[PDB]
C-alpha cells in the first residue's frame, strides 16, 4: 500500500483548473471545477494515474468545498468514481451525477444541483430555494442508467444534506458545505464493504452492489459538472473547489 498527497498524482480533463488564493477557503491554492462556460454545461475530471487494486483495502480523506450558490443554475455536485473507463469517456457520457453515464461503473456522489427531470432529485426532494442537497451511492449499470444502491445508516436513514449555508460563523467548529470538509470513503476489501462519511452523515454500501468485483484493478475518477448536458448553458458561478495538498488517498495500485 501506498500513501499520496497532492494534485500531481491525477490527470486533469475537461473543466477544471487551478485557483490560487482563494480569498474565501483558507488555503493557498485548490483544484477548481467548472470554469467557463458553454451551452451544454460544463464536466470535468481528476483521475489517478494509478488504478486501485481492489483485492486490497483503501481510505481516501478528499478536502471538498461547494458552490454558495442555488441548486437550479449551480453545479451538480460531486461524484468520486470507479470504473474500467476512463476520463475522456466521462467528458462526453457523463459519470453519477445524473440520470446516465460511464457504463458499469459506480461511487459516492454528493448531490448540489436540481436537476427537474431526474426522478433521483425528485424522490430525494431536491426542489426549493435552499442549498439543498444529497449523498448516496450510485451504479450505472451495462447501459449506463444510474441507480442508488447502499443506504444511509444514520437513524434518520435519509440522504439529505445542506451543501452550504449562510452562516456568519464558519469557524465555529460546524459543518459548512461551503468550507472546505472532509470526504472520508473507505474500503475493507476482504469484506466488501465501501463507507462514505461527509456532513457529519454516513452512508455504506458493498462493492457488489455497485457494480463491481474485488479481483480487479479499477480507475478513480474525482468528477464535477454543472448543467451538463441539459442545454441550459451556464448562467452562475458553479465553482466546485478541493484541497488535493491536505487530501490523502491511501490504496494499493495496480
Ligand atoms: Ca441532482
Amino acid at each position: 500500500p501506498i500513501t499520496i498527497q497532492g494534485k500531481e498524482h491525477f490527470e486533469g480533463y475537461g473543466s477544471v483548473d487551478i485557483q490560487k488564493k482563494p480569498t474565501d477557503l483558507g488555503v493557498s491554492e485548490v483544484t477548481r471545477f467548472n470554469v467557463g462556460n458553454e451551452s451544454n454545461g460544463l464536466i470535468g475530471a481528476l483521475q489517478l494515474k494509478n488504478k486501485i487494486d481492489f483485492s486490497k483495502d483503501f481510505n481516501f480523506k478528499v478536502r471538498v468545498a461547494n458552490n454558495h450558490q442555488s441548486n437550479t443554475t449551480g453545479a451538480d455536485g460531486w461524484g468520486f468514481l470507479f470504473s474500467k473507463g476512463n476520463a475522456e469517456e466521462y467528458l462526453t457520457n457523463g459519470g453519477i451525477l445524473g440520470d446516465k453515464g460511464l457504463v458499469n461503473s459506480g461511487g459516492f456522489k454528493i448531490d448540489t444541483g436540481y436537476i427537474y427531470t431526474s426522478s433521483m432529485d425528485k424522490t430525494e426532494k431536491q426542489a426549493g430555494q435552499g442549498y439543498r442537497g444529497y449523498g448516496a451511492f450510485v451504479k450505472n449499470d451495462s447501459s449506463g442508467n444510474s441507480q442508488m444502491v447502499g443506504e444511509n445508516i444514520d437513524k434518520s436513514k435519509t440522504n439529505f444534506l445542506n451543501y452550504a449555508d449562510n452562516s456568519t460563523n464558519t469557524s465555529d467548529g460546524k459543518f459548512h458545505g461551503q468550507r472546505l470538509n472532509d470526504v472520508i470513503l473507505t474500503y475493507v476489501a476482504s469484506t466488501g464493504k465501501m463507507r462514505a462519511e461527509y456532513a457529519g452523515k454516513t452512508w455504506e454500501t458493498s462493492i457488489t452492489d455497485l457494480g463491481l468485483s474485488k479481483n480487479q484493478a479499477y480507475n478513480f475518477l474525482i468528477t464535477s459538472s454543472q448543467r451538463w448536458g441539459l442545454n441550459q448553458g451556464i448562467n452562475a458561478n458553479g465553482w466546485m473547489r478541493t484541497d488535493l495538498k491536505g487530501s490523502e488517498f491511501t490504496f494499493t495500485p495496480e
